């Protein structure tokens, strides 16, 4: 089932992004702004693991044009636990869930993204199990 769901916006420390409102499903506002370089810190919500192996991590995002990609890993840059593309989804609010596979050790994490290449927006991100 799922482990967490960190709402993109509600990160502890951020640099390069803005928040602004999304017409995605429930509303609130995404994350915007984004180019490589940026990065979103979720260092203070720290999420629990039950046990270690693997996770499927989602991600609820948006892209005008694609050629966008990140890394998900703890706060500050390390261990990193993967990557993922990002397509064009045909337009700024136009929204697709993308995910991938990582390892996860058990126990608390800080979780942080790390945009490679900019032209996406990020709602929000879940961690499932597997
Ligand atoms: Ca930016
Ligand atoms: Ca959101």
């Amino acid at each position: 089932m799922v482990i967490a769901t960190i709402q993109a916006e509600d990160h502890s420390q951020q640099s390069g992004t803005q928040q602004e409102t999304t017409t995605d499903t429930g509303g609130g506002k995404n994350v915007g702004y984004i180019d490589a370089g940026d990065w979103l810190s979720y260092a203070g919500t720290p999420v629990n693991i039950p046990s270690s192996g693997s996770y499927l991590i989602e991600y609820r995002v948006a892209s005008q044009n694609g050629g966008g990609s990140l890394t998900f890993e703890e706060a500050g840059g390390a261990p990193v636990h993967g990557t993922i593309a990002i397509p064009a989804t045909g337009g700024w609010q136009t929204w697709t869930t993308i995910q991938h596979t990582v390892n996860l050790s058990a126990g608390s994490h800080q979780f942080g993204i790390k945009a490679n290449a900019g032209g996406w927006n990020l709602n929000w991100i879940r961690i499932n199990k597997t």
